[PDB]
């Protein structure tokens, strides 16, 4: 029926076209601490923001779901900003990253207090059912991110939590995986507390390149992402070509109706500007919100990937997803 | 001659009776992503902490030294505020927390980009010499920030980066021991790297029990701080008790002028609200800005430390360092 978006109650039925994961505004912890020489530019984020959007518009998106976690620099009023001038619906999140790169002491803290699990299911329920801060905003998905190799104590609460939200909410979790593992073991905890296959996005899953690792994923009922077209070299991730490769053995074995794609962009970095060195810089070229667009899809239609393929994949999927 | 405060220069022979290490605000990193539970409340965090200043004032402190870490939501305009109600001088700092309980993310990822060192190096010199973010508030002191047992790698970039700006600065350094280790290492290496002895402070020395280790120590010399008194059980930390046992050890064997004293209180915390469990709760009850000058100086005092030992510690030392 209804999904909440940075303008509100939205029908499922009119998200159309939608890109699974991007990221309007991210900033890895302690960005913060580095404000004198990376200083957050309102007005010049928005124009690169509002770009990012009408470039998707261009190529028929409709709706973009960013779960920017909550201690990367998670900015729903500047989302909203941005919805109200192009007209995309965006879906924001709610939750934490991983304990590698997310910022684990605060709530590490409030465990040795005994209250974190609670505070966190807490905050996951105020934000998804009453408003983000003082905007308004309600969250349309929980964030999950889980470690190479691990789902460590300090990510466990946040899925045990995630869990117990969606029982009560409804909610579409989304996940992180790290370095293309952990797939089918996120599956199955949240399956063994109680979650919703069908209201479950496995994601990075294209970090993975044995199509066996993602059977066993799939086997679960949930949609798995390949969602970082573009990210090449970088943070141990398999080169486009290999995406590709995977992705098409699971649509040719009939998997079109659990896989979503998308780029994991991060159009603002928030922080200190920063050029990448040569070499991963060259790799990395292609990370851009138009790339599925103009190299990928046109590189699957020539492989005999079918229009109604593609559809039920950036379509078909988000709406059922959501409903 | 002078020192930056968070109002500007101050004659250092103005500084009087000064508190060492004080927190007005502290947040652990990830603080900011439970915003919708824990919203910074302006005006009745200043009206705390201009209560606490008030306290200060009332046992003759003129001056805090508060060196919350960038990434624990350090916040000199606010200080300002503090500064300008009160009349209290208050010197802030520039520089990161420690591995385990900091936000590394962000400089581990510019320490990828091979980046990092320089541009830590960068932000001291800029906050030390021309301001920080667009508050025209310059750091008076370089905070750094050791883990348990070692100086990582990631905090060695920070330790290189201060020695560097000491010397182009002459600013002082203070610095974070975790659970009374690495002391004797921190000063051996800042000396390495061309840092003065006599403008650096290890500090939370009280967090080690062996008057050997802090001999060890003082034997670089640096100053040392005795300057978590009212924290027991938690964080490691000895019993006040031990503290003054080794103490008055090195009083009695002609240290005062390299120790000062101080709490390291946290008069607002940011983030959600918490109250500590009956066991902390109880050991944690003396952890407050008047607790040296209602119970511990009286216990020195009627173990016949005299009065000019006293002011060397909260007035000469203080003065001697930033002078
Ligand atoms: C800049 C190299 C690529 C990269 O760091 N990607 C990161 C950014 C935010 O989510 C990611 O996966
Ligand atoms: C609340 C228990 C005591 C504690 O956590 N102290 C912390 C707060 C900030 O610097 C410290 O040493
Ligand atoms: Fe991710
Ligand atoms: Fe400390
Ligand atoms: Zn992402
Ligand atoms: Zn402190």
């Amino acid at each position: 029926e209804m999904v909440e978006t940075v303008c509100g109650p939205v029908p499922v039925e009119q998200l159309g076209k939608t890109l699974i994961h991007e990221h309007f505004l991210f900033g890895y912890p302690g960005f913060q601490g580095d404000v004198t020489r990376g200083t957050f530019r309102e007005d010049e984020s928005l124009r690169v923001a509002v770009e990012a959007a009408e470039k998707m518009k261009r190529h028929g998106i409709q709706t973009v779901v960013d779960p920017t976690p909550n201690d990367c620099g998670r900015n729903p009023a500047f989302l909203r900003r941005v919805a109200e001038e192009t007209g995309l619906n965006i879906i924001c999140a709610t939750g934490y990253y991983y304990e590698g790169e997310g910022a684990p002491p605060y709530f590490q803290f409030r465990r040795l207090l005994g209250t974190a699990e609670d505070d966190i299911y807490d905050m996951f329920m105020a934000e998804l059912t009453e408003g983000i801060a003082d905007t308004g905003i309600k969250a349309g998905v929980i964030k999950l991110a889980s470690s190479k190799g691990r789902i460590t104590e300090y990510e466990k609460m946040f899925f045990r939590a995630a869990a117990r939200a969606q029982k009560e909410t409804g909610a579409v979790i989304i996940t992180h995986t790290q370095e293309g593992t952990m797939g089918p073991e996120q599956a199955a905890y949240l399956l063994e507390h109680g979650a919703d296959p069908k209201k479950i996005v496995i994601g990075h899953m294209c970090g993975n390149t044995d199509p066996d690792y993602h059977r066993k994923t799939l086997a679960y009922g949930v949609y798995i992402a390949f969602d970082r077209f573009g990210i090449q070299g970088m943070v141990g991730a398999p080169t486009d070509e290999e995406r590709v490769r995977t992705l098409l053995a699971l649509l040719r074995d009939g998997y079109e109706k659990q896989i979503m794609l998308s780029h994991n962009t991060v159009n603002v970095w928030l922080g200190r500007p920063f050029t990448l060195p040569e070499p991963f810089a060259e790799m990395m070229k292609n990370w851009h919100v138009e790339h599925l667009f103009v190299n990928i899809i046109p590189a699957l239609k020539n492989e005999g990937i079918r229009d109604e393929v593609l559809e039920q994949m950036f379509i078909g999927n988000p709406a059922a997803l959501f409903s």
